[PDB]
């Protein structure tokens, strides 16, 4: 069981905490948190983010962006993203990890996912779905494969 997860977008303020918190709604036991690979260290998140999260309610309160660290990284099991992009600087960043990032759309054909950054509330709903489906397919693993 993977229990210890890190997600990490590029500004972190957005795809990261949406991530943590649908994976917390379908596994509240999960040790599930957000960083960023060129974080907004100590912002929120995004306006744009709460209120898509609220559309469907989701609270994304209390995140705090963190830029990923070598540290950040050997400080969990598994490393989740959402571009394959991603991958290759978090590999770099911590080769002992590399066999343990991957992508949150990797369960559909490994397709990689847009990021919202300041684009309309339209393209954080769009993200949203897409991290939504993505989310209960990690989820719905994580309860699987159990040894």
């Amino acid at each position: 069981m993977f229990n210890n997860i890190l997600v990490v977008c590029v500004g972190n303020i957005c795809r990261s905490p949406t991530a943590e918190r649908l994976l917390q709604r379908y596994h509240p036991e999960l040790k599930v948190e957000s960083a960023g690979l060129g974080a907004l260290v100590g912002k929120g998140a995004d306006p744009t983010a709460i209120s898509v999260a609220a559309e469907h309610q989701l609270s994304l309160e209390g995140h705090c962006a963190r830029q990923i660290s070598r540290r950040l990284c050997r400080n969990y099991d598994l490393i989740l993203t959402m571009e394959k992009r991603h991958i290759e600087r978090l590999c770099e960043m911590a080769p002992e990890m590399r066999g343990k990032v991957m992508l949150f759309g990797h369960w559909d054909n490994e397709c990689e996912i847009p990021d919202p950054y300041r684009k309309s509330r339209e393209t954080f709903a769009a993200v949203y779905t897409l991290l939504e489906r993505s989310a209960r397919q990690w989820a719905q693993a994580l309860n699987a494969e159990q040894v």
